[PDB]
């Protein structure tokens, strides 16, 4: 089902859905696992590479994760023009370092040549081992 989010990029991302957490409702995300986002988004400019950025909060001290993929263009058509949608399927790898947080926030951001293609920030959520 499609998860709650607010893109934080300007209305880009249609809708991003998760294959696991049901949105309104509390994520747990166990670090170590492949956790799964598809992300809808129409190209705010029109560049040959694009790269997805996921970041986890801990409810007080904001992390970055990696292992993730740095070219979104892998999943998506690019160079992604703008004016056209593009679909990314990408497993977002969690990161074995996350640790038990009782909240945490993921961030979705695309970034093309001429800034970020898209963005999405996660309110409800939660970390567990």
């Amino acid at each position: 089902d499609q998860v709650d989010v607010k893109d934080c990029a300007n209305n880009e991302i249609k809708k991003v859905m998760v294959d696991g957490c049901h949105g309104s409702d509390p994520c747990i995300i166990h670090r170590g696992k492949p956790f799964t986002l598809e992300a809808l988004f129409d190209a705010n400019q029109n560049t040959k590479t694009a790269k997805i950025e996921i970041k986890a909060s801990l409810d007080g001290l904001e992390i970055d994760v990696p292992g993730i993929d740095t070219n979104a263009c892998h999943f998506v058509k690019c160079p992604l023009v703008k004016g056209q949608q593009y679909d990314i399927k990408y497993t977002w790898n969690v990161p074995k370092i996350a640790p038990k947080s009782e909240n945490v926030v993921v961030t979705v951001k695309l970034i093309g040549d001429n800034g970020v293609l898209a963005c999405a920030i996660a309110t409800h959520g939660k970390i567990r081992d």
